[PDB]
């Protein structure tokens, strides 16, 4: 028999403080029923991780938020590879990894890593700034719609979309509806820019249309596959670093010991997508009766993975609630796991792995000097502003 839970994961409360509710939907069982939206959820590193490498029971392409595509049309026509099966999956998945491949990081890295510096020097000229809005937004917007290949200008609309996609995932909650109202803008413009005239040589928009010869995608696939690289490429690198940032200003020691030795950036950057996990949630769809941890669900049954409760679950880390950047973080599901794991995450790490090497050279503390504002997204965890005042080293 499975427990029956009250609680909203998509109120604002939850979203304010989440792990009091995230140990009562762990502790309840390997798997519950959440009243309020009628889907299945787990919460266990186990079972997050069981589901997420069986993709043939636990689909992804009725949609990886709440509605199922089956029962109501998409907000926006899917994704060519976030919401599809394979063997669909497959090629367009190829094509990603190539153009987001260890080969491409080396052509990017040097300008990825002067930015970082430029913005940490600038900010040491300010002093007192906001993590958020100064350093987690701007540095992004300071090197990737330039990787991507972006126009200068209406790069404004570019978090706004990514807000509205990951709204969009949720329920049909305040959130997702005032988020979908406001969508024409940004929809227009994000559309426009995938087309081939649109993206500059060379960048990462130019790579996708160049693969359309190979037999991977055809043309008509490429403006799609663009969507997904302006859809996932900003706001989560944003809410990653925003997240390393907000650690290393609450935990001082672990700043020192990252002084200490620069060349533990990429991990404490790792640990820290652990630790907050900015991307929260995603479901699946059962696609037969299937058991899971001892309970029997349905076919065509939303379940909805907690990755941020997963990857604090005390049956699988020890003390999950520190902030440890020598942590052996392998495992964590912060990236997801198995066949949709994030393609781009040698991209997040870079952008994560300078920054925190510039911070770690450049700064010797970080002090939180102001009222802290969280943002509230349906799938995104971060903060609003983060006031800091930086030391310089
Ligand atoms: C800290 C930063 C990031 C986090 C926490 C993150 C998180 C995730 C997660 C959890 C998934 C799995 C989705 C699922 O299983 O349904 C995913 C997939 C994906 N991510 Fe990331 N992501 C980040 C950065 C990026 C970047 C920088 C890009 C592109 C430049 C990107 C592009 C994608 C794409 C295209 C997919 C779909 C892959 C597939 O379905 O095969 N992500 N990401
Ligand atoms: O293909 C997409 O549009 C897409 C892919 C991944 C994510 C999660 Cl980072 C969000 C959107
Ligand atoms: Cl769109």
């Amino acid at each position: 028999t499975i427990p029956h839970l009250a609680i909203d994961p998509f109120s604002l409360d939850f979203f304010d403080d989440p792990y009091p509710d995230q140990q009562t939907l762990r502790d309840a069982g390997p798997v519950v029923y959440l009243d309020k939206w009628n889907v299945y959820g787990v919460a266990r590193y186990a079972e997050v991780h069981a589901v997420l490498n069986d993709p043939t029971t636990f689909c992804s392409s009725r949609g990886v938020g709440l509605s199922d595509f089956k029962k109501e049309k998409p907000w926006r026509p899917p994704s060519l590879i976030l919401e599809a099966d394979p063997p669909a999956h497959t090629r367009p998945r190829a094509v990603l990894s190539k153009v987001l491949s260890p080969a491409t990081m080396k052509t990017i890295r040097d300008g990825f890593a002067a930015a970082a510096d430029a913005k940490v020097d600038e900010l040491l000229q300010r002093g007192c700034i906001d993590a958020i809005a100064d350093l987690a937004e701007a540095y992004p917007l300071s090197v990737f719609p330039d990787a991507m290949g972006l126009k200068q200008e209406g790069r404004e609309h570019l978090l706004p979309y990514a807000g509205l996609v990951f709204n969009a995932f949720g329920p049909p909650n305040e959130l997702r509806q005032t988020a979908i109202e406001r969508s024409a803008p940004h929809q227009a413009y994000v559309n426009e820019q995938c087309q081939r005239p649109n993206l500059a040589p060379g960048g990462f928009g130019a790579c996708i249309h160049a693969f359309t010869d190979t037999g991977e995608i055809t043309p008509d696939e490429a403006p799609l596959l663009v969507r997904s690289l302006l859809s996932a490429g900003l706001d989560t690198t944003v809410n990653g670093i925003g997240a390393a940032v907000y650690c290393l200003a609450r935990f001082p020691g672990e700043l020192q010991r990252l002084r200490s030795d620069p060349t533990l950036a990429r991990n404490a950057f790792e640990e820290a997508v652990r630790f907050e996990s900015p991307v929260q949630t995603f479901f699946r769809t059962t696609t037969r009766e299937v058991e899971l941890g001892g309970a029997v669900i349905g076919e065509g049954e939303k379940v909805l993975m907690f990755l941020g409760s997963a990857n604090r679950d005390p049956r699988r880390w020890s003390d999950p609630d520190l902030y440890d950047i020598t942590r052996k973080t392998s495992g964590h599901v912060g990236f997801g796991s198995g066949v949709h794991m994030c393609v781009g995450q040698l991209v997040a790490r870079l952008e994560g792995e300078v920054m925190l090497s510039a911070l770690a050279r450049k700064v010797a503390a970080i002090d939180i000097d102001g009222p802290v504002k969280r943002r509230f997204n349906n799938t995104l965890r971060g903060l609003e502003s983060l006031p800091v005042k930086l030391t310089p080293a």
